[PDB]
């Protein structure tokens, strides 16, 4: 009922107003509030359609019916005659900060979800703190506020990739007109990891500018949560002590994995440690398949590298496997080279890495084909990408009763909460929700809105489209063609699917590598399940589609939509060959 | 109404099988018609809701009611004995050729339109010819087989504006770790032209060979039609004749205006000579303020040229304006000089053009601003873009009967029915209709099927998504902020939008608040997404998936709920929030 949405929202808001937007008394309230500069939340009940019946349930805490009415952290205030006499009689600043607890809301973790949460509670009055630390790699690599996609993810992987594309930009150039010669041009590392980072550097900056003007504390130091309500941190001098608040917010991400090999933590390096390497990485192994393996791989072959790339099974294990292979057959085709069905036993150091002279070292990679034989090669740069984990253990003392999975992750109900009822958890670590940074955001925001704004809505975590930024780029909305065949049988699946080459790519000289295809649910109007597209700017093409998606499209809905000419995405369109057919789907 | 529709279908089809997936009898049909070559259209009413009904309809048309059952031309042929006889008898050949005209199907005109009815209507054995003929420019321009974006639209415009596109690559490179000097690197257009025209070749080749491979008759020729089934041709050697169709497709295209002033004609150019020009143009004047103008001014900037753009009062008439108004400010930073309020008077010739050294002439411009204060400078070459026309009195005699609206397109009912009822009219020349290559696409499949298949589906051509292809692109789908605003009023219109700056232009230095996005939404109506625009890098990628959602209806809500794709420009479309009524400022 509405009864119990109110009590949940003031037993959890810090600061908020029920009023209505044609009363003065409420105004006079809120120009108030302005100048003493106290941020809350506002519930505007005439423009709710049952705002009539909540303010009949705010007398059950206030005995009064009538609007304005300010509480904080549970407890009526007053009406505009007592906000006004605390207000004169220099009394409300003292009664506002009023708490149990040192925070309303303390989060772990300074990365895409965290930082997106701190700062919406801020927004509505939530006294917050932002802890935030990153632990080094083996090899001692840091780095500053922001997360793993700001700092060695999402961002510095999609530059690398863009400069990478440009060497095909390059290329191109010189059938369009351009007197340039591609052959005698060539590229140097350190000078786009110096533009990278200092990229990387301005978000570090600008982050604590955000939380600093949104009174967000900002404290660089290690959090555990050692009860439901405190958590211990540790500085940069190792001082430890003890902050409490009444919500927490466990946002601390994933590390990457290494294989139990020997050498492995001694020589190698990760994805961590990549994207500041202060020396071109030379003749690189990159062992592993996901999407981080040839997103890398990929724009280091691009940039001139010696790439090989180590596969145990398959690539991309849980996406569309056809689409998989188009992948990596492009890159293939295209200067990486790839030692299949191949495990790593030791990695032996032959050359250390000379720091000085900013040179890597040498490493001899030993390991074996499932079919017996050896594998025996040397490399400079040897880069594990094998999964990444959370590491809760360091994060959380068993005794606090935070529930975790088989995996690590935190098993969450559908609004973040954890085992522990003042405890949510949000971003990677959120047991089964797709991990990636847009979602971290939403769900954070989400969240605080929930806890200090009386908002109900729940983050949807279905059909969320991705993008791999292969040289290739490959986007996707929903449903595999094998996932859906095994959800629905063979018989009420129909795919149509088709070719294409992008007008860009005629007068530069492949005609069949881009592809793209609508797996549909007969039985359901041909509803569309899940959409493909390998091709140019991928994450472009699909990101609007997933809203058509989201609003349950059909076949009928592509066909009777038109093209925007000449594009790539229009080949969506005017699709019509079907797989059952038989018929080619070349141009 | 069943009833209704089964009439027309089996009147117009040329040749059509009515038939059960599960019979024997009609699959023993199906092969003899295809060992015999013959071409049809299949109706299988088994899968139709209301087959039952269909069935005893037949009976008025063959007098049973049992499948299969063939037509031709709208006359009974029989059933499964009676089609394999006339096999056995080597009669069906005849049967299925017998026809009043030369042909099921004429269409005048071979472009984006009249070429995708004509294949079309050839797959379920309509008889057809597809008539085209260029009339060469005033300087003699002539292309072939395939239409205005073909030739000299889409397709060439597109691909010099990513020539154009390529000189901020080449100068991005640098700042990404690359060797290059962009200083030292210069354009050679006679280069680009022959890549570009190398690839239309193909294009009208392979246009050549679709039609011989559908069977479809292809005459380059100049058609005329002189009464409802009549069409005059006229030989590249002056031979006049006359051929018969049951249906005739209008699908003959526009051309470029030239202003009536002195030298226009004479020592001006429009976008039909430029996509083939010998030279390099020089400096440039673009007279005009269509997408055209500016798409054309925008490539010949970053190619290098020194380019100037006369307007006689604003940018992209009929587009939203506050969109117009950035793309124009991004030219004129980037090298686009603009002659604001202004019109030209006259064109002096100074310089004929030089054939032998391949290099342009020279005139001199005069012209005058609204304020009456005088414009005279002198340019290499002059490009008038200042709309285009149909030329359908060339066409069309007038006896026919087809209506004309007062532009001099033809006034056609929702499924390009003209006033006379066997004639009907598709592409730019259908009145009131976008103007673009996939809407004649979309009209002249659908129609065709329509015609020699029995459907009803009809081209919906509402909220139909665009972009207009300058240095830095726009893409839109719905009503302009100022036409929601008229139709609905500022009180039930809010307005969410943005800036924002590609992740690419970081590390190149490029501009923090340029490209910008905005949703034009309906309050009293869920918050509707009446209109979607952006300014930025690939804004036609962006933009095309968020048409179906339009299609279907999409609110605020719906795009709120939708995740984002990171990194990419798109996704700044689910995040919005920023109102313009609140005041709060849009930029990152
Ligand atoms: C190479 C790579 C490329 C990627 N590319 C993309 C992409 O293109 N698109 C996309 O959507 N996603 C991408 N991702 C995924 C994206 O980076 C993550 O989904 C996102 O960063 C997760 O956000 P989060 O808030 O859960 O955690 P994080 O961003 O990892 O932030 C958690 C923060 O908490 C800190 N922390 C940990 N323990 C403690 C502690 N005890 N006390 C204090 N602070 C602590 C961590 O050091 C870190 O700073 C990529 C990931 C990688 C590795
Ligand atoms: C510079 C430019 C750029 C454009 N860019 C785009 C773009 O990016 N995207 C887009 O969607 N649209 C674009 N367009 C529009 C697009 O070209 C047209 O909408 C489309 O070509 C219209 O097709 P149509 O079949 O109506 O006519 P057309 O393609 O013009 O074909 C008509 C044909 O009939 C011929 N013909 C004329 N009279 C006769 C006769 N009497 N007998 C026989 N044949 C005859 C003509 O010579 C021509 O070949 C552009 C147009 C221009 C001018
Ligand atoms: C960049 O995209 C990485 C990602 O994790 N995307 C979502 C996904 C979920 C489940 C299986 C495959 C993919
Ligand atoms: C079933 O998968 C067999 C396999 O060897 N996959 C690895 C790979 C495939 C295609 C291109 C590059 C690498
Ligand atoms: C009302 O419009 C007045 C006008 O002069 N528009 C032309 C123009 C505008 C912006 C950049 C370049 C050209
Ligand atoms: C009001 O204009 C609507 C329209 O669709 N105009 C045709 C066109 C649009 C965009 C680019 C090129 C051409």
């Amino acid at each position: 009922g509405t009864s119990q949405w109110l009590r949940k929202t003031v037993d959890s808001a810090a600061v908020i107003l029920f009023s209505k937007t044609t009363c003065p008394y409420c105004k006079k309230v809120k120009d108030v509030l302005a100048e003493a500069k106290i941020k809350h939340a506002t519930i505007e009940l005439d423009q709710l359609s049952n705002g009539s019946a909540i303010q009949k349930c705010l007398a059950s805490f206030s005995k009064i019916e009538t609007v304005p009415q300010m509480f904080v952290r549970g407890k009526f205030i007053g009406d505009s005659q007592t906000v006004l006499k605390y207000y004169s009689n220099d009394e409300l600043a003292g009664i506002v900060n009023e708490s149990k607890y040192d925070y309303d809301l303390i989060v772990i973790g300074g990365g895409s979800g965290g930082l997106a949460a701190g700062k919406e509670a801020a927004k509505y009055g939530a006294k917050t703190a932002v802890l935030d630390y990153v632990e080094p790699t083996p090899i001692g690599t840091t780095w500053g506020l922001g997360g793993t996609c700001v700092n060695v993810g999402c961002i510095p992987k999609k530059l690398m990739h863009q400069a990478g594309l440009l060497s095909h930009a390059l290329e191109d150039a010189e059938h369009f007109g351009w007197s340039l010669d591609r052959s005698k041009i060539s590229h140097n590392w350190s000078t786009m990891v110096e533009g990278v980072q200092s990229h990387i550097g301005s978000l570090n900056w600008g982050y604590k500018v955000a939380l600093r003007d949104n009174q967000v504390t900002y404290l660089n130091a290690k959090g555990r949560l050692i009860s439901p309500h405190e958590v211990q941190i540790t500085d940069k001098n190792q001082k430890v002590s003890t902050i409490t608040g009444n919500k927490i917010i466990l946002a601390t991400g994933e590390r990457p994995k290494y294989p139990e090999i020997p050498g492995a933590v001694e020589y190698g390096i990760t994805s961590d440690d990549l994207f500041s390497l202060p020396y071109f990485p030379g003749k690189t192994l990159v062992i592993g398949a996901s999407y981080v393996a040839l997103e890398c791989a990929g724009f280091l072959a691009s940039l001139g590298g010696d790439v090989t790339v180590m596969v145990r099974s398959i690539l991309l294990r849980g996406f569309d496997q056809q689409m998989a292979e188009k992948v990596g057959d492009y890159m293939e085709n295209h200067g990486v080279k790839f030692a299949k069905l191949c495990v790593p036993d030791e990695i032996k150091q032959l050359k250390v890495v000379d720091t000085e002279n900013n040179k890597p070292g040498l490493l001899l990679v030993k390991g074996h084909y499932t079919d017996g034989k050896k594998f025996e090669e040397e490399f400079e740069t040897v880069i594990f990408a094998v999964g990444r984990e959370p590491q809760l253990s360091k994060v959380l003392c068993e005794t606090v009763g935070v529930k975790l999975d088989k995996n690590g992750r935190v098993v969450c109900t559908d609004d973040e909460q954890t085992t522990v009822s003042n405890v949510y958890a949000i971003g990677d670590i959120n047991a089964g929700k797709p991990q990636l940074t847009p979602v971290a955001i939403q769900a954070g925001r989400y969240l605080a809105r929930r806890l200090f704004a009386g908002a109900t809505e729940l983050t949807d975590y279905s059909n969320v489209a991705t993008t791999v930024f292969t040289p290739l780029e490959y986007g996707a909305c929903g449903l595999s063609e094998e996932d859906a065949i095994e959800k629905y049988g063979d018989k009420d699946i129909e795919v149509y699917h088709s070719n294409f080459k992008p007008l860009e790519w005629t007068v530069a000289h492949e005609d069949n590598v881009c592809y793209m295809k609508l797996v549909c649910r007969k039985s359901d109007n041909m509803r569309v399940l899940g959409l493909h597209v390998l091709g140019p700017n991928a994450g472009e093409i699909t990101q609007g589609y997933a809203v058509a998606i989201k609003m349950g499209a059909t076949k009928a809905d592509f066909d009777r939509t038109i093209g925007i000419h000449p594009t790539c995405s229009e080949t969506f369109t005017t699709l019509h060959v079907t797989k059952k057919s038989g018929v080619s789907p070349i141009v």
